[PDB]
Order: C-alpha cells, then structure tokens, then sequence
C-alpha cells in the first residue's frame, strides 16, 4: 500500500479513513471525501503553519508519515507496523485515527515501543482508562458525556418508550451501554435493542428496520452508529418507507453524505457533534488544492477523480476546481489541527527542558523519549487553540481526554425544499435548546 | 517480570501460560499460579519430551520452546509475546496458548500480522471464532455458545426463571453473559440485575456486587461468567455480608479449590460448569516427581515451591518437602494443553510428509515454515487419537472450519461430604442437550 512520508528532523505519524472499508474480499474501497481527505490534508496545513510558525519548534522541522486505516481496525494494524519496525524510519508520535476500534488497536500496539497517540475523533469511554491506554490521548471527550446529552434530550421531550440502534464495537455498544443507563436513571425505558454488524448487507439492514417497527410504540430510534451504518439504516427505512424520529451521536453528526438520497426519512433528525468551529484559513488552504500541485498527498487525484466523476487518462479533470464549488468544512477539523498542535508543543516544551542553548535537536532529544514526552509534556500542554474565532484552549485531563461540549442540530427541509442541518442546542453540564428552532417543536 | 522458559529445537513452539496472578496497581506480576499457571506450563514441557521420544511423530525434527508468563494481564502477555514476532519484523513457528481470552485475542491481533499460527488450551470467547479477525487462530476447546446454552437450559430445567448475572469485565464474561441472556429470555427467562466485575476491582467493590444482587430478594439464582479471582472474591464478599445466592458458573470458577477455600459456606449448593476432560495419564507421576534441583528447565518452580511449602530456599530445609507426599489434583484442562501441542506437533508432522519426502530432517520448503499453509492446509486438517486418552476411549482431536474444539462440558455441585470437608461432585453433562441427575445433587 502507498504511504505519505514528508521529511523533518522529529517525525509525527498520522492514521486517517482515507478510504471506506471494502467488499467480501478486498479491505479497501471507495475514497472517503470528507472524514478522509480533509483530515488528512487538515494535519497537513497544521504542519505547515508549525514549520513555518517561529515561536513554535523554530529550529526542529516536522515531517510525517500517514498512512490509511481503510476504516477497518486489522487494516490499520498491518499499517501501523511501519511506525513501529524502526525499532523491531522513527515515529515520535502519531496523530490518530478516527474510529474508536482503530484506535484501540493500534494503541495497543503503540504503547508496547513507548510511542505516544493523540486521537483526534475516537470517542469510546474506554480509552479514557490509563491503565490500559497509557500512551492514549484525544482532544475529543469520551461518550460518557455524549450519552448523557442524548438522554437529556429523550427527557426534555419525555420521550420515555425508545428503541437503539448500536454499531457493533467499542464505539456503537459502549455508547449505547452507557445511553441505556443515563436513560433508565431519568425513567425512560427501552422498547427494542438493534446491533449492525461489521459486514451488513442492505437486505440485513432492512431486518433492523423491521425489527424496530415491530415496537410501534416505540417512534424514536437512538443510534450510537458509524456513518455508514446510519447511511444504510436511513436507506433501508426509505425503501421500507418507516418512519422514525432519529436521535444520533457524532457518528452521523451533521454529514450530508449520511442523509444524501434518503432525506425525507431523515427530516426531523436530532442529531450530535461535538462542540467545534471551522478554522478559517483551512477553506482556503483546501480549496486551493490542484491534482497537479498535490504530489505530495497520494490519494489526491483518486480523491479528484471521485469528486468530479473525471479521468485524468481521458484528460477530463483540468476543467474542475475546488474554487469553483462549494466547501463545507468536516465538522473534527478543528480537533484534528489541535491534536498536531498539542504534539508540537509537548515537543517545544520537551526542547526548552533538554535542549536550553540550541534551537536544534540537541543529543538529548535523538532520540525523543516516548515515556517523558507522553506523561511529563502531552498531558501537560496548555495552550490557546489556533484558528479559534473571536475562545479555546487545548489541555487534556487527568484521563488524557477532551471537554465533554456538544451541539444540537435538527435535520429539515426548508420553504425553499431544500434540507439542511440547523443548530438547536448546545450540552456542557446541561441541556440548552432553543425549540423554537425545531420545526416540529410546540 | 523478564524470565523466559527456554528449550532449543529444530522448530521452536512459543507458549504462553498465566505462571503468575496479576499483581497490584504498582506491579505487573503478583503471586505465582499453580492450578492454571505451573501446571499447564508443566504439561506443555511434559508433552514436548514425550513428543520429542516418539518415533511417529516429527523423527528427524526436534521440537523446542519459547514460554513467556503473561501474569493473568493482556497487556503484559503481548509485551512478553513481542518475543514471538522479533525475529520475523529466533524463528517462532506456533504458538500455544494464552489462557484467558484477552490474552488470546491480543497475542491474535499480533500473530496475524507475521503469519503465526495460534492454538489456545482455555480461551472460550465466541470472538476468536472471527476468522476474519483471529484468522491463525485455533482452540482445543470449544466457544462459548455452548457453554451460555447449557448454563440457560440447567435454569430452565430447575425453573428458575427471575435470575441475575456477574460478567467478568471483557471478551470471555460480557459475552458469555450477553450470549447466556439470550438463551434464557427463549426460554421465558428473566433478568432481575447484571453486574460488572471490573479489572481492578476492591474489597468494599465486591461487597457493592453483592449488595447490588441483594436490592433482588426475589432473584435468589447468580449467573456467573466470571474468571477465577472475580468468583473468589465475589464468593469472600457473600461469606463477608452472610449472603446466600444459588451460584450458576461457568468455568472460569469450574472446579477450582482456590475459588472456594476459606468461603465453602458462601460457596455450598453451587452448579459450576468445566468444559470436559479426563485427567491425563503420566503427567501426574511427571508432575509429583519435580524437585527445586532436577527441575532447572523452569525458571518459576523455585518460586512455586516457596509457595507451595510456605517455606523459604535463603533460609533453607525447603528442600525436605515432595510434591509426592501431598496430593495431586490434576487442572481439569491439563488435556487441553496436551491436545493444543499434540495439534501442532501432528500438523507439523503431515507438513513435512508433504513438503520434504525425501528426508526425515527439515527440508529447504520448511526453511522456514509458511504459516499460512501450515494453518489453513494442515492445522486445521489434524484428526488423531488424543494422546494420554485413559482405558477404553475413543477420544479425538480436531477443528471444525473456524479452528473450535467441540462443545462437550460437565456439569458439577458444591457438596459437603460425609467425612466434613467441602467438594465438587460431578452431577450431570451438556453435548446437544442437558443430562443432569438430581439424585447427587444434596439439595
Ligand atoms: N467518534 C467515532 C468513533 O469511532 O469513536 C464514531 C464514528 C467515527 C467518528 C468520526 O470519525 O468523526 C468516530
Ligand atoms: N475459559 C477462560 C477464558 O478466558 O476464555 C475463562 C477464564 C480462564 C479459563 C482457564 O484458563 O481455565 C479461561
Ligand atoms: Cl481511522
Ligand atoms: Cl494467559
Ligand atoms: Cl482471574
């Protein structure tokens, strides 16, 4: 498989879904656009800016060597042995990856080399236990707050007979685990208890829609699902024509590649993210993006070639620009940027301590020790979040996690008929909702 | 810890075996494991010296060992098993073992990504049977389903219909339980409470298990998918708080002595289950002969022996002790251990009847071994009468497609006997469908 590699003196391994999971036989398909690319390419500009940035490592360029979890956790595995052979190349770091169960497997393997991880989207509660993840960090929360936001929102409306919906793995089940819990604390009880496999076919999904629709009760579904999984669940209920009132986490978020072709099933949608912004000058660095100034990103031109349906063999691709089309920032973005820039300041601030006399990787730092920078610099950074609007900081806690804020978004179709997702609320310590926002809403 | 149990050979079989409990929140190993720790390392020794004897199996091929101690914890088992893949980033060809399912399944996770080919002597998760997942993996011993089956069908025989369930944190007790609930609501079989032991849990933790299993007076029958030490403690707690439960568990309790020393009270009317299994021929004279100066080949027995004799070998007269003088309880899957190595020896054994016909020596086609071939085309295709099988037995050992034992278990109850002292007593058996015999079963 191909890898980016960029030179510098400390190297920061990355691990993005480049592409979606594959068929029966192969691990890989289709390019993925928006949690893909745009990640991917958002770890680029961070290092960009750091390298060119001279109050941040002025004398210590960072490369890096990002390599494609094709969305599947024994993919990522076999890849994250390149960042460990170079001790049976150097890694320092590494920046990723998106799924919680990629995560989880490479942190396994990382923290056997001393090397530490920064996620910068994987939610599961148990990378929060130090025991087992010592060399684990997110600028993400865990789901034990997220599940709380969802069963707030069930109470506030007094949805109290429910159906879930859960990915099967970390992610889906610990998610739903810990929902159905906050859910019975606060009286609401669940009607039906739906899991979507690893390999779902489309005919398999339609039997989880049927099995909902066997509690009609039961009219709201909680999905703590992958994006794909709500995709196919939202597709099968439109072929089935179900009716539900969707209530999801992060992993649908607000993508419209989730409710593409399927939007009258998903209008009324109540769905979560976490609390972000988009960082501004990453909309110019992305739309700026040429297949003929890109060399150093090897997905580019397949990225290219899906996108604008073209062939760079029936030279068909020159007429298309990102400038010319419209650009919606993936709504982690900001969490990805943070995570490299968490990595680089433990690394500054290791250099202040070890090398005090020289801008440049003193002996000291060659080689960068894992455990010091992990437990006495990474879970010590604290710093103002870069790009912020007009106010973040970046730290991790004591479980090396991220601040448990979300939004609240609704799914509608406007006057126009157009659909779009509508911010309603907001979760830190408490639901804030502005109902007057959902349409439905009394 | 950093002792490995080394053994030269033509074609080296790593091992993995839980030698040591797990040990506190400052220390990786704690105190040494006799039952499922020395044993079980023991009966892989004690089945490559009477494989490396035998005429008819591997002649010309020595048959050595790399034998790591994963001290009861997934994370240190695969910084020990990092030692199986060094070479291939000496040559590993398979691995036996680990014991628990977290160990198995992360050792899995590592293996795969060399070609490694796995068989395990005890861990039961349903997970392993991924192929897609643990796909140079097999077992001796078969998943879990059965076990959750047979667990829901003896309640339902009983009628005991409001019950509750302890899960061992994981992949061996969550999905044990997850399976067991499943098998019991078809049989019109209610969940009063589900509990969680979690990995480090307290004292006072255990107590909160049991009071939480109290706030259900009418839920008087515990369903236990739990490892030995969280059976243990959940039972010290019961014995603590003078709790009386009607314990149903599967065989991470099984018929172990240490799961109820000291707590026989808390313990009595107990319907455990073990996967089934004949105490092994020759082992137990092989076992009872080992002494602190013969035994070099096991960098852990001395320690075994201090334990064992509450005695120390700086202060001396350690020594005037014999494992032939005290008794000899053979673990329940010692024949598990024996088949996984005779497993991988018989398809060791056909690879080189295959591969390298014109001599009895490793020829350049085994130089080195392909773990895909060896896996897929013979580990998988063993089918050989089991070694140490007792008189008058036609016992088996093979695969089905996915790399499982078959699932076969005894069922037994927690007695005590006329003589005063407390013991298991074997009342009843699963193989496609109950076979119980309340006649020996006191209540
Ligand atoms: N929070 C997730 C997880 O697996 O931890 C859910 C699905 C996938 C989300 C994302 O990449 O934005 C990440
Ligand atoms: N069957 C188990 C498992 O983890 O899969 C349960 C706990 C531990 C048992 C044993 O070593 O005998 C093994
Ligand atoms: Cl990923
Ligand atoms: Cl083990
Ligand atoms: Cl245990």
């Amino acid at each position: 498989k191909k890898v980016l590699t960029l030179e510098g003196d400390l190297v920061l391994g990355g691990l993005f879904p480049v592409h979606q999971k594959g068929g029966p036989a192969e691990d890989c398909g289709p390019v993925n656009e928006h949690r893909g690319i745009q990640r991917l390419e958002a770890m680029l500009f961070a290092l960009d800016r750091i390298n060119r940035d001279p109050h941040l490592l002025p004398g210590v360029r960072l490369g890096a060597h990002i390599l494609d979890s094709c969305s599947k956790d024994t993919h990522a595995l076999e890849q994250a042995l390149d960042f460990v052979r170079a001790s049976l190349t150097a890694i320092t770091g590494v920046i990723g990856g998106s799924y919680s169960d990629v995560s989880i497997q490479v942190a396994n393997l990382l923290r056997l080399f001393q090397i530490p991880q920064i996620s910068y989207a994987s939610t599961s509660a148990k990378l929060s236990d130090k025991s087992r993840y010592d060399y684990f960090a997110r600028t993400v929360p865990p789901d034990f707050f997220q599940a709380k936001a969802m069963a707030e929102i069930l109470r506030f409306f007094n949805w109290t007979y429910v159906s879930t919906v859960a990915s099967e793995g970390d992610y889906g089940e610990t998610g739903i685990e810990a929902f159905e819990l906050e859910a019975r604390a606060r009286n609401i009880s669940v009607a039906t208890s739906e899991k979507v496999g690893r390999a779902m076919s489309r005919a398999a999904f339609e039997g989880v829609v049927r099995a909902l629709l066997q509690k009609p009760s039961a009219r709201v579904a909680v999905l703590f699902t992958r994006s794909e999984d709500a995709r196919e669940l939202l597709a099968a209920s439109q072929r089935l024509n179900a009716s539900f009132t969707w209530v999801a986490s992060d992993g649908w978020g607000a993508l419209e590649e989730v409710v593409a072709g399927s939007e009258g099933a998903a209008e009324g949608a109540i769905t979560i993210e976490l609390a972000s912004y988009p960082i501004s000058d990453f909309a110019s660095y992305f739309q700026s993006l040429d297949p003929w100034n890109n060399s150093r990103n090897p997905w580019f031109r397949e990225f290219w070639e899906q996108r604008f349906r073209c062939s760079f063999r029936q030279r068909d691709c020159a007429a298309h620009s990102l400038r010319a089309v419209p650009f919606e920032q993936e709504s982690k973005i900001m969490f990805v940027v943070n995570a490299v820039y968490a990595m680089a300041h433990a690394l500054h601030n290791m250099h202040r301590a070890l090398c005090p006399n020289t801008t440049r990787l003193c002996d000291a730092m060659r080689p960068v020790n894992g455990r010091r920078l992990y437990k006495d610099f990474v879970l010590n950074v604290k710093f103002d979040a870069p790009f912020r609007p007009a106010h973040n900081e970046v730290r991790f806690d004591r479980f090396g996690d991220g601040i448990g804020r979300y939004n609240i978004f609704t799914y509608l179709r406007a006057g126009s008929g157009r659909y779009r997702y509508q911010k309603v609320g907001y979760w830190a310590e408490g639901l804030t909702l502005d109902t007057s926002l959902i349409p439905w809403a009394s």
